[PDB]
């Protein structure tokens, strides 16, 4: 089998990915976050508290007839910008973009922090790291990918997030004509449930390559670059202006400054993240100052390619016996 879904930023600045997801039978549509960082797939429910809820598109197990609640089973999670939630767990059938698992875990939000709440556009999230990462207690549960692998024709998935612009996950195959050029395959560890892999480097602008070894995850839940404080340091003293600030928790810089592209290297191979991927805007409404899209990792404990970088690439979820990821341009 095969699947395939459209995945739409939520705002002008590209700053999460929903994926319309059906769940239960009659089908209900979520547009959920695939993320590529965590292995829960958790959503907004009937049960979720009512001040926690609004403009968020819920659940309700009670009017599917394939959903069946998993007798004694909790879940609860906290993401690394402090955001959280838990629930109980339904097992019922979920559907992505035509590609269909029976039994799956669905994880009813009976709690949400105040982030999720106040994101009317995103219903839950998928996870797509690795099930070792799965919070159901006292049974862990497996993710959609792990649970679909063995009847997709390549146990595979892709991502393909746009900047500005619509983009697509899919699972099962590869589009050869969503990328420019030769994929590029490096080595995964899945130690620590991640997609966790290691650059080869970096450039900034147009300066020269600087060949170091930058350990970190492709995490599609993620909006930011999170690289180390020296790393950063290099890529904002090209730019005029901007300086790294305590009150806004991070770089800034002058809205009217030019930011220059971000290379990292995967293997032998370069992708580009252009300039302008890296800007997010004033720092509040009617702000000069500008919000950077390349951040520190120091406080963080690991490096993030999250969207700034992934969706600057064609990028390969190779979910094989040993895994592995692919990057091309595209
Ligand atoms: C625009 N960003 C940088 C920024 C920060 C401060 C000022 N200006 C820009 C912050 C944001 N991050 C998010 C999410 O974290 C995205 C995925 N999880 C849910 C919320 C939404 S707005």
């Amino acid at each position: 089998s095969t699947g395939s879904a459209t995945t739409t930023p939520i705002d002008s600045l590209d700053d999460a990915y929903i994926t319309p997801v059906q769940i239960g039978t009659p089908a209900q549509t979520l547009n959920l976050d695939f993320d590529t960082g965590s292995s829960d797939l958790w959503v907004f429910s009937s049960e979720t508290t009512a001040s926690e809820v609004d403009g968020q598109t819920i659940y309700t197990p009670s009017k599917s007839t394939t959903a069946k609640l998993l007798s004694g089973a909790t879940w609860s999670i906290s993401y690394g910008d402090g955001s959280s939630s838990s629930g109980d767990v339904y097992t019922d059938t979920v559907s992505v973009g035509g590609l269909t698992v029976t039994g799956q875990a669905v994880e009813s939000a009976k709690k949400v922090s105040s982030s999720f709440t106040e994101d009317s556009t995103i219903d839950g999230l998928l996870g797509l790291a690795f099930s070792t990462l799965n919070t159901v207690s006292p049974t862990q549960q497996k993710t959609f990918f792990d649970n679909a692998k063995a009847s997709l024709d390549s146990p595979v998935f892709t991502a393909d997030l746009g900047y500005h612009a619509p983009g697509t996950y899919n699972f099962g195959f590869i589009d050869t004509t969503a990328y420019t050029g030769s994929i590029t395959y490096t080595a995964v560890s899945t130690k620590q449930g991640f997609w966790e892999w290691t650059s080869t480097g970096y450039a900034v602008g147009s300066g020269t390559f600087k060949s170091t070894s930058i350990d970190g995850i492709a995490d599609t839940g993620t909006t930011l670059l999170y690289l180390p404080a020296t790393v950063v340091s290099a890529y904002w003293a090209q730019v005029s202006g901007a300086k790294s600030s305590s009150s806004v928790g991070g770089y800034v810089f002058p809205c009217s400054a030019t930011l220059p592209s971000f290379t990292f290297g995967v293997g032998s191979a370069r992708i580009v993240i252009p300039g302008d991927y890296i800007d997010f805007g004033p720092i509040s409404t009617g702000s000069s100052s500008c919000f950077g899209g390349i951040q520190s990792s120091a406080g963080i404990g690991i490096n993030i390619f999250g969207d700034v970088a992934l969706k600057a690439a064609f990028v390969v979820f190779n979910g094989a016996t040993t895994p592995t990821l692919g990057f091309a341009s595209k």
